[PDB]
């Protein structure tokens, strides 16, 4: 892990030059009742392209291979699972019917995703949005605050310190709006 390896991946606000790139950050932790234990130690990244060994991608979405990777852990259904994943992109509309039915088959796991912004993919597609609110795992907008805790574990702050500001955060409060529109609508 490099000290600017998270803020690499944050830092593609340029990335806007005609290129698709997709970055992101996953931790996984293991709590039983008696007591937590918390894996942070250990930590793992996922893209959303596919396999350069293979030849030209054949299409791999970043946030569909984590709801993937759960399973291949094989976790244990007795004992609890704490698993949070960072992005910042709205998901593909295949990945939204595979979040909302993997929780229904796996309630027992606590999943929370952070998306820094959301752009709908399509218009129509408002409802999808709702179910994955309700289905779709905890959804939240990621505050700089929330960005500091993963700087210091994906990245090795010692000797690299990080300087936040509430700009980004800015930008949050104004998207919380439209998101809060969503939220709003939850019908009773
Ligand atoms: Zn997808």
């Amino acid at each position: 892990m490099d000290p600017p390896t998270f803020t690499f991946n944050f830092n593609n606000e340029p990335w806007v030059r005609g290129r698709h790139e997709t970055y992101l950050c996953y931790e996984v932790e293991r709590m039983h009742n008696d007591t937590w234990v918390l894996l942070n130690q250990r930590r793992g990244f996922l893209c959303n392209q596919a396999p350069h060994k293979h030849g030209f991608l054949e299409g791999r979405h970043a946030e569909l291979c984590f709801l993937d990777v759960i399973p291949f852990w094989k976790l244990d259904l007795d004992q609890d699972y704490r698993v949070t994943c960072f992005t910042s992109w709205s998901p593909c509309f295949s990945c939204a019917q595979e979040m909302a039915k993997f929780i229904s088959k796996n309630k027992h796991v606590s999943l929370c995703i952070f998306t820094a912004r959301i752009y709908d993919d399509q218009g129509r597609c408002q409802e999808g949005l709702r179910t994955l609110a309700e289905a779709g795992a905890k959804i939240s907008i990621m505050t700089y605050s929330e960005f500091k805790h993963c700087w210091d574990t994906f990245v090795d702050h010692q000797g690299c310190p990080f300087q936040p500001w509430d700009g980004l955060d800015e930008h949050s409060q104004d998207l919380s709006g439209r998101l809060r529109a969503i939220l709003q609508n939850q019908e009773n």
